[PDB]
């Protein structure tokens, strides 16, 4: 039994303490016309969490390019956050450029339903994808033992942004959908007159009045989405621990 | 906001109606010693949902090899479910093998918290990964407008099973983690004594006492997990609409 | 054990989604001066329901002739409603001209008390006859296993309209009542004063001061009603099954 | 602002005072293995109600032919019921053979959701069809100003009894349905396997797997039900008011 | 137990349906400067009730001269009331001139505490005497099996009016009280100074400072009151039955 | 408004203090198979009250002959009750033989609803006729300014016991009813059969099936009742204030 | 607004996670017949908190001799606790030998009222002294900006112990009280007979019947107590930062 | 447990009765720009309490030098307060200069939660340090059997005042800290940028970015603070009881 915010709702208003200072969410990013990915982890100085922060750091530029910032969250204090970041930079050679929220009393975790049955003291690995209007668009709740696949989070925001501007719905596994590949779906008619006209228009390739699509996405947009997936599928040429 | 089940909790007992008959959850699958992925979609005869079922359908064999079952869910009735399936087999050429739950009154939906602000009438694209003990292991909530990445659902299950059998935690992006590649993490010590013991054992490659790992996964484990991502990243050979 | 709206009550104001679009009840029909028959059925792609829709469809011009609209309702989505109508037109050779409300979550079903002990998920075969003032005039509840007799619904709107227009009550089995045939009943006196005055005027055929009647209904109105019943008793010469 | 018992629920157990005496519902009828139709009317000594009582009385044997009893209801006392019955027999020539419940204070009325917005003091023209198990099978609510069509009430209990005994659903306007005439409908498949089996058996005429029917009703069952409708459609040969 | 209005309270304001039409109580009578007696009976077409109605009807002229109206009440409909009045006028030869409230549902009965332990469906034989100010002056509650003595009701009203106009209290059995006969009582002093003054005045015949009286009621008034009682005591010369 | 026990209920069980001693109602009278009239009056040493007590005392023999005990009630103490009783025996020459409840604080008055608007401090002139079973049979509420007619209270008791013994209803103005004189009414049939059986037997005189009566009461019983009415109507030959 | 446990009450029973593992309080110390001092600090890697742990650590053997154990507490996790302790040992050259409760979510902090208006997320510098019976004996609440005087905590436990065994009360500034020196107070008389007895006995030096005392403490006890204070007064000869 | 005021919160506003008159807290001291130490004790004419008052009196000048006032508190009346003071002055020879609040009924006692489990009638030995803004800075709760170390209350106040003036945090045991002696700690950075800016300033002496300090306190400040501790560890030259 847990209470989580919902897709479609504005991200709960709240002032938080990060290792970059105090900021108000989602105001802080909305004001910059930025989307933001809020993600949490159990505790500082933990292995899986470290691999995740490093993964986010390496992909940071990719997020910035999409006008998407990142912000972390754990039940630890800001001193530990900073110490942990120093450890990471010193031993892994990677600098974490984004802020981490320090939520000592679980206030934030509770408002976001990040505390599950696994642990009553530490948050699981949740992910909130909020858009430039401060509206929650997607929620993922990974557990303590499983690290996230950061490239899917990039594919999600990218797909969301494309769907938003092109006024299209996105098929499964896009841009590599088995049925229409990189095609994007035209929102289904909701009335008999609409369906009738959708077919009469014959302006799109259709499988039925309720299944039409086209290919309005830029070739660069597609290639970029494909880049995320190929990076996820590729075994790294050099492993960081080797230094 | 809304209420949802939680990771670590046993799937909420319930009797549900599907196009394959009435079944109790999670007993139906727990009793078979099988994990099950419960996913929902807004409604039958909708585009994104269609592509997602086809995707699950084609990867159905991959879920079987892992001992995992699929079960869908939407507010539509069984008659619509069955007709929609017939439309897909006839027009796309793909037979949907797994059952779909009919939840006309949102009963199940409310229990699993699948009804968000994006519509008080239809469910979002939720995903519940439940292990063979009926325990919720992972939850994903996608919106109406974005289709899911089924191969990632496959990676989640395989990794979770690996972690269970090897007593290891799985690093970000496994089996292609930028730091330790395909290695698996050893649960960190939680006391000073355990911390000292770990270090003085020299039993693992370690970056610090709280970060040790090895590579206990078999080549098969690693390669199958990787195959999932490779497929997701691969540009389709031939599209299914072309001869539909 | 199920609260419902009542005869004499204004129809529960509500905005509903139908396969013809979104409309507000009862306003949509009131602003047109139309009576409307809202009826429900358990689910799309079900036998009995299909026959009832075909039957309503065939009697459509009859309702339209009277100034009465039709509007169905079930828990299925608009997508299923449209596919179901397509199947009907293709296989029965009959097009469904009226809209069908999509009520997943059964919000409308609840307000109208359409969910009974039989099923907790699908509505029974309910019928609400509402007039051009948006007032509920009659309600009928048929079970899943029994298809309605559409011609009786035509008799009802026909009779109620006449009564309102002629300011008369309609006897049982009209227009073939065993006692006064196609006669119509004059509303009974409510005071001794009135009773004496009516029996005094000798203005109507009367059995007692509380039972007077005349025959104000035009020949055409009487015949239209008789036609409804005659159709209900006539065995079809050709079954659509064979089309 | 209204509340009523529901189809599928057992008729609310209650002891009622009628002009034939006090009886226990629905037990009185259930113990005889008889179905019963309970209907109410506004008040005694009112025109429409009189024509209706005469209509039921003239068809009383038809209900007895179906093992169905009748019992009326109004907020009037037993004394009025009896006096009113005296008037009908004396002035119209028909003896009301069934009992009427006297519900002053609207106790029964309220329990059956019979008091509507139209009138706060008098019940509307409600109709409850209850089977030999004491279960409500159908409910109809007619207004003060419109008299019921008794023959349809006959078609209903007749069709319900057949659907029950033959395990079939009754199509619209039966036995004169415009699609399968007097054919009775086979309960539709709820699962895919059932659907496929239903189609391969070829033991029924079908438009689709969810729409199959056959003609199991006897010719007598069919003509009798059609007779009810034929009767409702016939203009009287002799108006009772004449030799009244 | 139950709840009834109280002596001294205003008759509970209400609109009522009678067989003479709708009327508001007590306003309808207050406005005419008339007192009114409201009495109930269990049901129409019942023996005792019928005898009481014939008795009221016989004394109608007596109440009328006193400026008192009559109105009955039962849970039967207005239709039963008219038929019941017709039965009495035809089979007894007496016409009931006053209205009868039709109270199905027992709405009024509850307001006046007329439903007792005897019957939960029918009203007992209650009697409410209301003056011109619309004030309840006396309440009687007779059982089902016991008809009322209408003459005592007239005595009550007569005495009550005299007391009001004469500023006097009425002794027991007036006008035939065993101590002062037809004399009326002077309201007793309530302070020591009054008890003394009343005594030092010698203006009234007194047994004590608190028991003084005189004879202010005219012969006519006294005679009318005795008339009421004489009639109650007299054995009927002819019986309406034999006629 | 106010709460009051009802006709048909058993008199509210209570222990009361009287100027004759403490007693329990209605047990004190029930146990000795006696009926009892409980009447109240505002306060001791008040004129109208004094006249009613004298009136009651004068009729004590008649009430006793019917097996009816009397008992008064006011909010004064037992000390005033006795002084007032002494004043009456001395200045009126009449001795009050029945007990009087002393209800300071109005506890008993509240239970019987004797405190109306007129006075929140003193009780009105209530009357409670209670039978040998402890059941309330009639209730009269007279105001402060109007003394009761004690002879009608006698007629009521008399009519009641008679109705109870002969199993008959008592018409208005009995025993001088205008329609049936000293006749007593036979409880009306409540069912169609009963109604016909009553008519078929023609064993009673009847105006209709619901109005039958006979003359079962003895001459002595009838004459006693008329005696009460004759006294209420007779002008006093000797006024007690003079004989004083 | 805040609620804290109280002197005289038993330390709230609870299971806590420390960097030494899980232990039950106060049972874990009670079962050993030991007294324990629970103290908290805002967060790991903070300056004053570090100077404090180093101070407790230098005095560890002293608490040891008294049969007193130490246990710290902050809202940080065990990983930070262990990392922080390594930092101290590495840079100050001092090893912290006692456990630190890791109270994320502040469950423990809330039951002990350790969260004040200063910070809603971090605890102040509280100290709970609990005896071998598990009863809270003293509570000190220092702020974020003020480090504690650890020697006074030792003076408190020592004083309490002598008080308990010698059945005496401890004067202000003991063992250097301006009035009676190292003397201990004899619990005063609570009754007049006691006061008089106490006085005519003359066994104690008294200023009045309510102020008597003696010198029951041994020189070692007094010496030990004075040692705590001398150290508190003395300025370290060697500052640990010099060779850090 | 129980409820108490919290550090950070403004002292509960109230009007209290002292043996010096009626004053409002904390307004009376705030308005003078003074801090005040509120301490309580169980009852007047009790040994330990007496030693404590004597201790505070002797140090009254030291508190005054710092601009800090003293005010006591107990459930006794003002009369006992004054009689008790007269006793101490004539028998011990020490005048108590500060006021004492008289709280019979324990009103103030509850507001400050000074009633613990041992006694439900007398306050325990509490201490509240309040600054010139009326804010609570520190709270100490000593038991009945243990007298306070007044010199530590002095060290707490002066340190707290230094910290505010110098914008510094005070290390454990200051001015005799084992790590930095009489140096004061600079408030730690709370952001990555502040952290790097501090390390790049070489402005102070640091063990790490979060542990930097300097020695801004004047020698006077340091030695006066050390003097307090030196006095506490010093065996009195002459005991006051010796000439009482
Ligand atoms: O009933 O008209
Ligand atoms: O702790 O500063």
């Amino acid at each position: 039994p847990g209470s989580i915010p919902l897709i479609g709702e504005r991200f709960p208003e709240m002032e938080v303490t990060t290792d970059h200072g105090v900021i108000k969410l989602p105001d802080h990013y909305v004001s910059q016309g930025k989307w933001f990915v809020l993600f949490s982890h159990p505790a500082d100085f933990t292995p899986v969490s470290t691999t995740e922060f490093v993964s986010f750091a390496r992909r940071y530029e990719d997020f910035q390019r999409l006008g998407v910032d990142l912000i972390g969250l754990s039940v630890d204090s800001v001193f530990s956050h900073i110490k942990w970041k120093e450890w990471i930079e010193r031993h892994i050679g990677v600098r974490i450029p984004f802020p981490i929220i320090a939520d000592p009393q679980g206030t934030v975790a509770r408002r976001l339903g990040l505390l599950h049955a696994e642990s009553a003291t530490h948050t699981v690995r949740g992910v909130f994808i909020v858009d430039a209007r401060g509206v929650i668009r997607t929620m993922l709740y990974y557990p303590m033992e499983l690290g996230r696949l950061v490239d899917e989070i990039l594919r999600i925001v990218k797909a969301l942004k494309l769907g938003d501007s092109l006024k299209r719905a996105v098929p499964a596994d896009w841009p590599n959908n088995e049925i229409i590949g990189e095609g994007l779906i035209v929102p289904p008619p909701t009335t008999e007159d609409q369906a009738r006209a959708r077919m009469e228009s014959g302006q799109y390739r259709c499988l039925d009045w309720w299944f039409c699509w086209d290919t309005p996405a830029s070739r660069d947009d597609v290639e970029e989405a494909r880049r995320y997936l190929r990076r996820a599928a590729e075994k790294p040429a050099k492993l960081l621990y080797e230094e």
